């Protein structure tokens, strides 16, 4: 199981069908009054929390990508793509830097990143060689 | 297996070697368009239908990147990467933007995103709890 | 388990906890003391080698993202993501793209991307279908 902390219920991702992919994080501003909304401008960027915090299962790491939405915004997440640990244990942030030309403003609590779990090979079990068994492909 | 549903036999997706990650995705602008050639210009984008329709298997998705070659025109996919989820029918699409400084041309029928298919986690199989473990 | 061969010793990937999903591909700009800084000004790029050459399992691929502290210096890889094959025997190449707006460096062997080594599905286990189910 994922287990998830959640810093406001309301933070919860949303889950899709049984055969999605991914749950969508949200943007998490907080829950004073103006946490309503925060904007990014032309060739800026923002770290939004997300309010969540998983232990994803050892072999397991969750990757984080945008929603499809987030394409019409122009807006990418400043590294590309989130890599989120296994041991790692605070919020996800979703950097989003404005690559348009319109500022985009946020809702608080709006869908923007799909959290994706997948498993990976150990880090650790690798062996230097001074040569690779070739292949067609080589290169 | 991975089911493929073509709109056109040309949108047969380029597929590899056995130890291949991924296959490459088409553009397709239809059977024999007038306008064989697209341009995207800085700052714009275009949305480009595959032809390709897949059925991913249960507990797999797809992943959508462009290929290496994209990377010196400067596109990029608007979203950053698709995902494709194993319930998903209708055809792939390619939502490609022009970050760069000069016009890119697209033709009909070039290969231009990898499909990659990858296992994921169910998402329904989660628990909230009110604090999470420290790591062994 | 994954092969690794280093054009240099100091190319070796960082390795992380036992948890943790990548490893860290460094800059390799060679052997040199010319070799200590290169620039990536606004709107441009730089191919650059990590010196990292690996056989992985077959079954399995390596996925090549930046690192999160690319995202504050606002360089991408301007293909997105590498994607490596498992009989590919050349070494990782990150063709670094500079979208920002201010002047960057980098160090010869410095961390810039992770290399993850996940699953794919066999892409010769396919078939090709009249219709589909909805």
């Amino acid at each position: 199981m994922i287990k998830i902390k959640l810093t406001h219920p309301d933070c919860m991702p949303k889950i899709g069908s049984e055969d999605a992919a991914g749950m969508d994080l949200r943007a998490f501003f907080g829950t004073n009054p103006a946490a309503d909304l925060r904007a990014i401008a032309p060739g800026k960027s923002l770290m939004i929390d997300t309010g969540v915090a998983v232990e994803i299962p050892r072999g397991w790491f969750g990757l984080v990508v945008p929603r499809s939405s987030l394409g019409k915004r122009h807006l990418m997440i400043a590294n590309t793509a989130g890599v989120i640990d296994s041991d790692y244990r605070g919020t996800i942030k979703m950097n989003l830097y404005n690559y348009g030309s319109e500022m985009q403003t946020l809702e608080n609590f709006e869908r923007l990143c799909q959290l994706v779990v997948l498993p990976h090979y150990s880090t650790h079990n690798f062996k230097i060689v001074d040569e690779l068994e070739e292949t067609i492909r080589g290169e």
